[PDB]
RNA sequence: CUGACUGGGGCCUGUAGAGCACUGAUAGGGCUAGGGGGCCCACCAGCCUACCAAACCCUGUCAAACUCCGAAGGGUCCCAG
């Protein structure tokens, strides 16, 4: 499982990379969710991955 | 539950780059259809050129309307989140 937790603001970064906060449920700054480690998952977590930081647990 | 976004799979494309196979452009040399003069000689032709220049050969380049090539990507469909 991946813990992703968004430490970056979205503000003026392209609407597909907000879609894709929106995709793995991260709507608040500093905001944390436990996710399921799939490739289609995994492919979003990638995409924002200059916003984001990742933990395995 | 079909959405943005994402994962896998197939198909579509001629840009970036690159290249000279086509079309044009183009540097140096070699070889020479044909040019300027020329030893001339019109009875008849070769030859002379550190002056041009067709093709050809070697070396060396350029291109939005060149392409023997050709990505990253993008588009679309199917299945999955
Ligand atoms: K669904
Ligand atoms: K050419
Ligand atoms: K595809
Ligand atoms: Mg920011
Ligand atoms: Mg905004
Ligand atoms: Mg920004
Ligand atoms: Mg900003
Ligand atoms: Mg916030
Ligand atoms: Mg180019
Ligand atoms: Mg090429
Ligand atoms: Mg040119
Ligand atoms: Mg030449
Ligand atoms: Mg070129
Ligand atoms: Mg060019
Ligand atoms: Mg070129
Ligand atoms: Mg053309
Ligand atoms: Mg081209
Ligand atoms: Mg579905």
């Amino acid at each position: 499982r991946l813990k992703v937790k968004l430490v970056k603001s979205p503000i003026g970064y392209p609407k597909d990379q907000k879609a894709a906060l929106k995709a793995l449920g991260l709507r608040r700054l500093q905001q944390e969710r436990v996710l399921e480690d799939t490739p289609a998952i995994r492919g979003n977590v990638e995409k924002v991955a200059h916003l984001v930081r990742v933990e395995v647990v």
